[PDB]
This record gives C-alpha cells, sequence and structure tokens, in this order.
C-alpha cells in the first residue's frame, strides 16, 4: 500500500504524459508540506491568539508590509509573532519585511531606508524589496541595512518589464525572487503574467535560489470561506512550476478567513507536492545544473541521488548557515530535508527553502565534537520520529561535515532508523 | 535561411527559442514575454448564455470577441426561454464566415423525465452538442443517445465528469463518449476541492492521449462577473488550463450574469492566444508518438506525417478536406502550431468541430464539380483564399494539403507554395 | 510477426533494453539494404565470377586504379556490363583512384577522363584534405562528368579535421582505413570512423566503410569473429556502405566475401534501434522549406505508424529517394526511375532498391505517373517486398522533371 | 582538460551529437579500465616475458587446460607468481576448463579443478554451460576449499544463449565465447548474442569478457587489422569488463604488442563512452535499493561525475563495494583497498577497480585503521599517476568493521 499513496504510480511513469494520465485522486499524500506558506499580517492576523491558529494551520513566514502602518504598528506585529512563536516552545517562524518602494525613480526611497533601518534595529530575516529593475536597486538595499544587517536575507520583487528583463542580472546578486504579479499584471499585459512566472521560477530552480509566488492566489477567501476552482488551480499549478514560497495577501491581512486560507494553501500544496514528476525534474535539474568542486555541492547531490535510490524518509543536514540545506532542496528531494541548525535565525530563513523543515538545537555543545555531531543527528532522529517524518525501519541520510564552522559540509552517510 | 523565407522576426515570435529548448526546464526558462503570439488562437471558448449575453447585438460583439460554442443551461429557464436563446445565436451568427456552435448542458439530477423532454427539445431545435450532466458510467451516456433518439444521431455528447465515480470510470465513459467536460463546480463540492487539480491534469491528459475534446469548466475569470479585469490567479487558470492540454475552455456566470461578458471572451482568447505559443510542442509530440498505438488507418496515418511536415518547415496551415470532421479531429490530436483550416461541406460538421483545438471550419457553399479531382482542388483554393484573408496565409507561405483518393477515405498530403 | 527482425527489441524504451532484447532467433525479413562495394580484381574480373557476385548481393563494383591499365579496367568495366546484363539487379561501377603515391597527378587526371568516357558512375578520390581537392576532382571530371558522384576517401589526419569543409562539397565519403590507420594511430581509428558516419548521416549524405572488414577471407573460407563483429558494427554505426578489397580482388573466396557481408548486414540492419536513430535524426535535422525533404520526412514518419513495407518513391536523378534514405526508415525505399546512371548510384543510399523503367511515356502525365507506381508495386510484390494487404507509402510530385517531389499517399496493396 | 578524454562528446545531449564530436586530437587521460586477459602458453610461459606482459597492462592469466598436463600448467602458475613477486601488481589466475571437447562436467574436468583449488586459483571460466545445474556441479567439484572461487560461466551455444537469465542468476559473471559459439550458431548472429549479454550483465552488475579472434593477426603480424582494433574498441563501447587475448598471447609472435595494443584501444574506447546515456539508463531500470552499500555507491558516483573526480577510494574486503560502484561506470578510477590478496586479484574482472593490497597489522583504534588505509590509497594513487594535489576524491568506507559501507565523503587531495 505504500506504492499507492503520494501519487508513485504516477512518479513512477515513464513519461510526462503518462504521468499525469496516473494521477490518481485517491492516492493520499504522506509526506509532510513542503512548500512554505507566506501570511500577511494586518488587522485580521495582528492578534496573538489569531497568530497562534495561524502558526497550527501551516503559517511559517510572517510577511510586514510596510506600503501601510507606522512602525508602531510593524513594532506591534513583530512582537505579536514573537509572542505567539514563543508560546508554542514548536515552530520557527520567519519574519520578511516588504518595502513600500517607488510608488526612473531611485532604487529606494528615504522612507524604504529609514524603513529598512528599523526591520534591521528589530532583527527581521527577511527583505522582499520592491520594484528591483537591476542589480543596482539590490545593492542599495544592501547598503542601507547596513553592517548589523548582512544576515538578512534579500528577496527581490519582480514587478514591471524592465526587472523581468534585467531578471539575470537582478538574480545574480539577490538572494531569492518573488514574482509579484499584482503590480506585474499591471504593468505587462495580464495574459502574458504566467510566462514571466514560469520563467523566472524555472530560471530560480535552475540556480537554486529561493522563489516566491504571490498575490491573489486566493483571493475570493477574503470575504468567502472556500475559494474558486480557478484559486485552487493557481495554488497547484504554483507548487508544479516550482516555487519554494507561496503567499496570502488580502486573505490574511484582511479578511474574513485567514486561519481557513492558510490551511487551504497547506492542503493544496501537500497535494501538488505529491504530484510532482521527480523523474523528470531531477535529471533536468541535473544536466543543467554546472560541475562544482564544492563539496557541499558534491556532497548534496550525492545524497539526494542516495535518497531516490532508497525511498527515504529525510535528509538530516547538520547546518549552521542555512547553507547546506538550500543545496539539498535545490534538487528536489521527495525526502524531507530535515535541518539541524543552533541559529535561530538560520531556522527561521531556511523556510525560504521548499521541503526544509528547521530543528533549531538548544543543548551546550559537547566535548568531544564528534559527539556533538552525533548528538545533533540523534536530536534530528527522534525528533523526526515524534513528528511523523520517520518510522523505525525507515532510511535516512545523514549530512555532516569533517570539522566545525560553516562551509566544511562533506560527508555523507546512509542509516536505517531504529 | 528561413529568416530569408520567413523574416528576421520570425523566430523571435510564438515563444520559438523556447520550443527549441532541449529540455523542458530550459524550455520555461526561455519563456518571453516580448516574444508576441502570431498564430491564431486555437483553443474554443465556450459562453454560457443568460440574460448578460442574450442581445444579438451582444452575441455578435462576443462572437467578434472570440465566442466559438454557445452554451444553453438548461438548469434553469423554460423551453420557451432556450428556444429564443438558440434563435438569438443564429441571428447574430448570420446577421455578418465563423460558425458558432449551438451546445446543451442538461439539468441532471438536481436520465431524468425532465433532461429527456430537454434532449428531446435539443433534437427539435438542431443542436451540436450535448454537456451531459453527472455521468458516472458508460451505460449514463447510453441513456442520453437513446434519448436523443434516431434524429438526434449525429449530435457530439459531452460527458460531465462531476463526482468521484465518474473519475473512477473515467476510462469506460471516455470509450463511449465524444468528449469530456471536466466539470469543476460541482466536482470541486463531491471530492475536496484541492484534488480538482489532479482530476483535470488526468482527465485533459487521457483525453489527449485518447483523440477526444476535452473542456475545461467552471469559475476561471469568475471575478469579472463584477470586475472589468481578473485576478492573477484567475488569468492564471485558464493559461494552465491550455498548458494542460484542454481543447475548450468555459465561461459561466462570466457571460451569462456578469456585467463584462464581451471582456471575458476577449481575456480568455488572449490568454489562450499566449498560452498555446507556450506549448512545449517537441515534448508534446514525443510523447503523443510513444504511446499512440501503430494504426493501418490510412487517414490517421496521413496526419501523423502531415503534422510532422507541418512541423518541418514552419507551415501556416494545413488545409483539410472533411465532410464529418474526422480528419481534422485526428490532425488536430498532434496539436501542430499550423492552423488547422477544415474545408467541409457539412455546415453540422462545421459547427462541431470548435471542439477541437486548433481547427477552423470553412462552410464550402458550391455544387460539387462535375469532375471530381476538380471539386477538391476548388475547395482547396477556398481554403487558401479564406486563408489568406484571414491573415492566415500570405503569399510564400507553405502549407499542407490533406485530401483523398475517392470521394472516410483521407489518405494524401501534398507540400505546396502559396502564390 | 512480432518474434521477427528484432521487433521486441526495436519496441525497447532505452537503448540498454533494446540491446538486452536482441535475439539470436528472430529472424531478419526486410532485404538487405546496406549496398556491397567488392573490389575487381584477378579473383572477380571473370564475366562467370562476376555474375555469382551478382547473385551474392554486389551492388557497386570498385576499379583500383593503383593498380592496371586502362585496357585492364576497361575489360573490367565491360565484364560487369556483360553480366549485369545477363539478367535483373543494376550494379554501380566506381573508380577509385591512384591519387598521391598535390591534390590530383596527372594520372588522376587521365584516369578520371578515362572513368568520363566509358560512363562510370562514381569516383572514390583518394586522399582528400580539403575542399579544393574535391574541386579539383570535379573539374577534371569536367563537363560531360557533371552527373558523376564523388566520394571523397578520408585518409589522414588533415582530412580527418577538415572533415566539415570536405564533407559540404562532397557527394558522399569513404573512410579509407587502410591508409588512415598509418596515418594516425591504430587505436585512434575506430573514433574518425564514428565521428565520420555520424556527421555523414546528420547530412544525408553516403558514407562508405572501407578496408580488411573480413581480411582473413582473402585465404580462409570462413571470417574471424573480430571481422563479423565490424562488419556488423559498421552498420550499426551507420555505414551506408561497406566494402571488400582482397577479399574479392584477389582472395580464394571472393563470392563467399559477398555472401558473408549479405549475411552479416541484414542481421546488422534489423538490429538497428530506429526509435532513437529516428528521433535523434529528425531533432538535429533543420528546418526546411524544400517540398522534397518536408515530404519525405512526413513520409518516412507515416511509414513508421503503419510498419509500411515500403515507401515507392518516383526519382529522375535519385534525390528524393536519398532524401527518404537518410532518416533510416525500416520499410525499403523502392526507387522507380527511367534513368540507368540513377538507378545504379542511388546504391549508394542505405536502403533503396532501384527499379529502372523503360516503358514509353504516357500521353497523359498522370497516367504516367501511376504506371510506374503500379509497376513499383508490382515489382515489389514478385520482388518479396510486397504482400496483398501490406501499406506502402507513394511519394511523387506535382509536375514533370526533377525537384517537384511534394505528394504523400497512403495504399493498401491488392 | 576539457579538450582531453572526448569531454566535448560527453557533454552532448544526443547519442549521434556525441559521435558527431568525437575527435581523434583528445587524448586520454584516466587509467585503462578495461582488464586484460592474456592465455598463457608457449610464447607467454617465461617469467621474463611474463613480466613484460605485465608492464603493458595484462591483468589476468588465463590456463587453458585444453592443453598441457596438470603438471604443464603448475608451471605456468608458478612462472606468473614469480613474476608477480619479482617487482605491486596484483594478476589473478583463471582455470579455463576443458569441458566437452573433440581433438585431432567431465571426469576431467572434475580433476582439472580440484588441482585448481590445490593451487589457490582466482577464477573458473567453465566450459559450455548451458543451464544453471551446470555452474552448480561446478561449485561442487570446486567444493568447500574453493567456496571463494569466483565462476564465470563460457556461452558457447545455442542453449547456453537461451538460458542466458538463469545462467547469469547463479554465475558470479560471463564470457561471452566466441570461437565455439561462432560455430554453434551462424557467425552472422554471434554480434547479436555479445550485445545482449553483454548488455544484460551490464544491467545485473555482474562482469563480462568478450573473447577470442579479437586481435588474431596479430599472431604472425606485428600490427593488427582494422577490424580487430574496431572490434576491441566496440567490446568496449558494448560494456565488456574484460577482453581477451588466446592465440596471441599463447602461440603467435607478438604476445607484448598484443596485450598494448589491447591496452591503447581500450582506453581510446573508454574515453569515448557516452556516460551521460550509461549512467541515466542504468539508473531507471536499476531497482529502488534498500542495501547501504549499493545507495552509497549510486551517490558516490553521482558525486564523481558532479565535480570530476580523479578516483573513488573504496574500502572493501570482499571486493563487493567496488563491484557495485563499477556498474555505474564512473570516469573516475575506483581504487579499491583491501587486507584480500585474492580480493584484489579477482576485482580486475570488474571494469575499472585498481586494487590495492594493503599490509599492516591493525590500528589499535578502528577510525584510525580506516583513514590509514585511506591515506594508503591517496598515496598509491599518487605514485602510480591517479592523484595530484588539489584534485578531487570521493572516499568510501563502513560505519563498523566487516556488507556495511555506508558512508561517502568528498575529499580534496594535498
Ligand atoms: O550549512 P553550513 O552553514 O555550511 O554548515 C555546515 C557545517 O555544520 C557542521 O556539520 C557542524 O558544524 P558545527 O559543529 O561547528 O556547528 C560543519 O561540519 C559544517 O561545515
Ligand atoms: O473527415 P472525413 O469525414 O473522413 O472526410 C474525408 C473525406 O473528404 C474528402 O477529401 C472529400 O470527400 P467529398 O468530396 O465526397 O465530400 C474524401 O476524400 C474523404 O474520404
Ligand atoms: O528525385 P528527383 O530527381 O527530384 O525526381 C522527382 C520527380 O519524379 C517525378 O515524380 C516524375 O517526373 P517525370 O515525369 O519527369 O518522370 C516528378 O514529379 C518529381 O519532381
Ligand atoms: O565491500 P565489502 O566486502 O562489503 O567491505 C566493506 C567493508 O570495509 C570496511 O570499509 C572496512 O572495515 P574492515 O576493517 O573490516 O576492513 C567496512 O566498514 C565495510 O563494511
Amino acid at each position: 500500500a505504500f506504492f499507492q499513496q503520494q501519487q508513485l504510480p504516477a512518479a513512477m511513469a515513464d513519461t510526462f504524459l503518462e504521468h499525469l494520465c496516473l494521477l490518481d485522486i485517491d492516492s493520499e499524500p504522506v509526506a509532510a508540506r513542503s512548500t512554505s506558506i507566506i501570511a500577511t499580517i494586518g488587522p485580521a492576523s495582528r492578534s496573538v491568539e489569531r497568530l497562534k491558529e495561524m502558526i497550527k494551520a501551516g503559517m511559517n513566514i510572517a510577511r510586514l508590509n510596510f506600503s501601510h502602518g507606522s512602525h508602531e504598528y510593524h513594532a506591534e506585529s513583530i512582537a505579536n509573532v514573537r509572542e505567539a512563536v514563543e508560546s508554542f516552545a514548536y515552530r520557527p517562524v520567519a519574519i520578511a519585511l516588504d518595502t513600500k518602494g517607488p510608488e526612473d525613480l531611485p532604487g529606494l526611497s528615504e522612507q524604504d531606508v529609514r524603513d529598512l533601518r528599523f526591520g534591521v534595529e528589530h532583527g527581521v530575516d527577511i527583505v522582499f524589496a520592491s520594484f528591483v529593475r537591476k542589480a543596482s536597486d539590490v545593492a542599495a538595499v544592501r547598503a542601507a541595512l547596513g553592517p548589523e544587517g548582512h544576515g538578512i536575507k534579500i528577496i527581490s520583487k519582480i514587478e514591471n518589464h524592465e526587472g523581468v528583463k534585467r531578471f539575470d542580472e537582478i538574480l545574480e546578486v539577490s538572494d531569492g525572487i518573488m514574482v509579484a504579479r499584482g503590480d506585474l499584471g499591471i504593468e505587462i499585459p495580464a495574459e502574458k503574467v504566467f510566462l514571466a512566472q514560469k520563467m523566472m521560477i524555472g530560471r530560480c530552480n535552475l540556480a537554486g535560489k529561493p522563489v516566491v509566488c504571490a498575490t491573489q492566489m486566493l483571493e475570493s477567501m477574503i470575504t468567502k470561506p472556500r475559494p474558486t476552482r480557478a484559486e485552487t488551480s493557481d495554488v497547484a499549478n504554483a507548487v508544479l512550476d516550482g516555487a519554494d514560497c507561496i503567499m496570502l495577501s488580502g486573505e490574511t491581512a484582511k479578511g474574513n478567513f485567514p486561519v481557513e486560507a492558510v490551511k487551504m494553501q497547506h492542503a493544496i500544496a501537500r497535494e501538488a507536492e505529491a504530484a510532482v514528476y521527480h523523474r523528470q525534474l531531477f535529471e533536468e535539474l541535473r544536466r543543467a545544473a554546472p560541475l562544482s568542486r564544492d563539496p557541499t555541492e558534491v556532497t548534496a547531490i550525492g545524497a539526494v541521488e542516495a535518497a531516490f535510490k532508497c525511498c527515504a524518509a529525510a535528509i538530516i543536514v547538520l547546518t549552521t548557515t542555512g547553507r547546506s540545506a538550500q543545496l539539498l532542496s535545490r534538487y528536489r528531494p521527495r525526502a524531507a530535508v530535515i535541518a539541524v541548525t543552533r541559529s535561530a535565525q538560520a531556522a527561521r530563513q531556511v523556510h525560504l527553502c521548499r521541503g526544509v523543515f528547521p530543528l533549531l538545537y538548544r543543548e551546550p555543545p559537547e566535548a568531544i565534537w564528534a559527539d556533538d555531531v552525533n548528538r545533533r543527528v540523534q536530536f534530528g532522529i527522534e525528533s523526526g520520529k515524534l513528528r511523523g517524518f520517520l518510522r523505525v525501519g525507515d532510511l535516512v541520510i545523514v549530512v555532516t561535515g569533517w570539522r566545525p564552522g560553516s562551509g566544511y559540509t562533506n560527508i555523507m552517510r546512509v542509516l536505517s532508523i531504529s
């Protein structure tokens, strides 16, 4: 019966067309949902109590929209998110600051600059930078974040024709991308936006950088408890296109059904994830990926190949900054990527990456370093057992380094859960 | 090379850089918002008739915007109400040549005594197509062909898949049906809403394999009922329906009762046109090949060679002589980039082929030529003349011409240069 | 049916799996399609020997002008023509020049004049290093020799490196493994063979594999295991023609050598993995607005769809037949021509079976076309290509004269 | 770098395009990986001569029990072992049974097999295997002291070809014995049997030998024919782990040159392997595996390709972890470190495995024992030309001593 679930008949098909023909509404998803949910905070979702239900429903990243609301307002939003998250101390939740932006203007307004200072002063994990048209706009955001905000991920919002055309140069200096379809479908003809979305997600997947699909994904749930047929389609297709993250704006910020909307995005994403045709996707991401002399990159593809060969339940990776986890996620394993880290910020930021489940390790270093490695891996296993990822008799891939400190992942081991 | 013959923009347009990519992923990465779609929109648009779309004046606007099939929803309105809808559709058509098919969508359980009277009414008024509600098995469609009776033998039956049993018994339904509607409205109530995309993609895929029309239906541009522009999810839905493989896309309340029926039709046409250029034919044609069975049907054999020929030379169009439409369906199933211009003497076949993606019907109304061979060539020039006027063909284009040797015997392909 | 000519292996989904399904019990049924070139010499000169060799499968007779006087080769030519006329299989006559032993020697020029005056069909030009070597040959053949196919022999390092400019201006290529394996290290020749055949297939231009294919049969009645391997693999690499030199020119078993090449080729041809090969030749091939090329691929696609027995093509110069052959149909290409020279030259193209039509033009052209197609069918029946009920593709044109092929028709045999 | 070892052809998108990119100026860099089996006889029995042959690349000495007394073969064994010791160069020793034979499992074969155990042969080539029980008769003959001897079944007739799958199931490997096969079945069908059996062995991960007349003419000539070099190259391209010499080394006048010629051809052909297709096709068809050694191997091989790893260093006791690497045909050399002298000789049956006998008392700490073998691996590879400083290598080891290979590490050579 294992082979009846999570669309494995379809995953085994020999062509894409045959894989489509074998999709089965009776094949239940079993894997953990892997596409992260970004929920925009507003009057419908500011309260600590609302945020707790949203966390339980699946929210992974809380978006602050600085197009509206004072610093004081956003400061309250941030504190309420942190209090909701800590009420479960457990789900790390990242905090993303989405800039007001231009409204050939400069890459940053005076308002933008003050807003990014605020976000650094408040430890935001992510910036969604508006109206990025060229790499210098990204550099401008980086500089305004200044020295204390070097670890903040910059996700460039592509919102107009120029940003689409200069995409390669924007992507190169950015940590990731948002397909900002709201403004995009005003700035270019609305019937073209799906080409820009598909193009940008394809290119981000190739580059191993996170990509966010945003705006009106479940629009009618602002007023209705259930979405339209086009809205469920759009969520599922964003996941099939390759998006790491899917986003809610008014559905959570102001609508009448914020929690049901998060839950609806979770339910669709899980079905869509199981329908991904990994056989074609992994092979193309291989052929099109370049040779690397980087041991983390080399170890990562070896581990994903290995995971596919034994239907591994998970890949446990010890990571300090999230990078080794990102390099696993870029090959889209079906196996869950369980990222054990000591860094609370990296546990939050890896939610930018499809299929990465962070575990914040809070135990004091062991004297023998190799003993500390194994204790974190064990932490990894036990948490996976108790959270549903792992059963005794499962096979996991463990991915670790030869010495302490970031940059030295280079070891892959195959392990049975007992 | 071909740049001289066809132009220097030609290969910039139509997403052709993405089309010659070696992998699906590289194809996605090469999609280009500045590659204008030159080809004629090929996915048919079904528009549900209601208060917003009953004016003869309105219907003519809708035809111009791209409506190809008028849907009559027998869930509401008397026989007299629907007779009038049929009447106004036919007058808009003749008061202009673009055939519009007329489809009767049964009430079903809300085959009832009511449905039988509705189907008899449909034959009486010469409907081209029945959308049969809640087909759960093959016998359900036999009940429908029986109701249509002897006078209704040429009516196409498109089975609406609306619940779990329909999805589960899909293969036996498709065997006995002319086509399928993925009826997402009720399906999304009868099964969990988050599974409908699985049922949609499976059904469009299997219909594509079987060479039968498939319609994607319901809430595609819903917000346009009250808004002049659609949501980002709605445009996405239309585009992916076309990329999924759908022959037809549908509007319900958007045309039946909304305030922007004409703008909705126009928006589907614009999305469908972009999406069709973005189809990765290299993979699709190859998978349709490897899966489809060997065939000793000469018309089937000619069509695949004709489509292959069309791709080798960037044929502007495949002109096919068809009596029932079948030869044009068998071209359509290989999804040429070239328009399939189908010349037929059968006004009904001409209306019904709108169910098949990429078929542009041309009704020919001249008495046969004394010499048949002369009758063929005359219809073919009619195809070419109509094609030139409508912007399909220019002098110097290449076309593929598909005819027969005897007067269901299509079995000749000819490569022809437009004078 | 499906336990013959490796069809189980043909259906396989990958090359690995096609190989695993090759079956020594699956008998070939299609007519042998790779043409056999036999070098004429003391063992093969007599009319009586040439008749046994035609029966055995020789398609092209090679005159090696490294030895023998004009009188000697004139005798070889006349003996081939008498053997051929004794029957019916057209046999081409190919003049293989002496060459440098300076593009063209004075000797080469006299030899080429001789071959033109004697109506030879093909020239194997020795030591071709660059496009100008081919042009020289072409000029030496002069005006009366415009219709003679030039097959450039690649025999050294420069020729391999400059292969693309040689291939562009040549009708075809010979992998002249004899001198090549001396000019470059012997352990590399297989690379130059595979590259050049691959490139000739992509270009749709005939390629010949030559030299030592069955060498030990010069003295022995049976070949070695490496020799059968080499023939089978030349066919699987993509060669249009395979060649015999000493095996037929001077050895003790000329006829058996031809018979052995025939038997191997037939088995190898059935082992061709068309699924992969057609798709790759379709993909790599370039868009074309030439109606003959468009019709040809459409016709080969159609033939694969209905397991067609043959593609009957009407051709004047052979070109429409070459453009079919370049997609390697499993179906036999039956080329109906009035041109005796074209019926001989099409033997350069894998899988083309010429039929010389000698009947008088019908007054109504369209009647002449149908009579030739029918000629094609009846001969196909009598010769074993076609059973009643088979399906054939017929490829013809819209107007008289070459260059106008543009019609394809699907026909059932009755 | 990327101009050598046919790397431009390696990154082609299609097989046909890969053929078109093969390049006679792309020199091989990797170590020759296909093993060379040399039959021992009067031309190749002297210790001096066997030494020259080992330097030329012989990896396996074949004893043909069709000819010569037990004493004759005891001396052949003696001289191979002395040549090996008088230099590290593990040479396997294979006993090829007489089997059902007629000259100008028998009682004789059993005495030969028992003699083989007595003298510690590593491999048996079992003649005329027709079915699975025949292989069981041979492992019975070898008895309890012969349990580690590998049994390579010779397929020599129609019945063995037909029952091949059951033969392969129970055998350690296969020899395509083309000599007798090409008399028992039509000669023109042997290439089909060869290609199938190499394909099925490749799929099964078991070694396959191509044998007989590969360089036959070198018995009397110092240079091979063009069909012979072709046949060696195609056997390597077909997927053979081992290529063999019979009369060319046993009785001919150029044994050393024959070995050298096979080494040179094998090296070129191995670079011309289109790994992208092969690795991909081996993936799809090979089954989901829950064995940690198989999982590590495929992950190690993928890793090796991602970084152009010069070597995969594996610690192995029986050879198995190295065989499971070798079945994916890495371009990187598989350097197999083992304490088992007999494992080290036997792994030569597996393409691309370079054994290293490690001779040191275990270290106090097991983890310390592992890294000393790994370092022994790196130092040998450095000395032998496999590794340079700054290279990347993939290291495969286990978690517990004793079928527990389950770790790969990426390591930069310093
Ligand atoms: O993903 P990153 O940031 O490169 O971290 C990976 C690092 O984590 C580790 O596995 C453990 O390092 P620490 O014990 O110092 O936390 C290192 O061996 C490895 O270099
Ligand atoms: O698509 P269909 O219904 O099979 O039509 C194909 C028929 O059209 C034709 O081209 C023309 O037929 P008619 O002129 O008799 O109407 C026939 O040759 C062919 O049999
Ligand atoms: O292969 P080629 O030399 O172009 O010949 C093809 C020609 O044969 C024909 O079918 C017959 O032409 P003919 O009447 O001159 O014999 C032409 O229609 C066609 O153009
Ligand atoms: O390939 P094999 O025969 O299964 O041996 C691999 C074994 O070698 C090792 O890497 C080394 O351990 P040993 O000390 O027993 O040689 C084991 O951990 C591993 O299980």
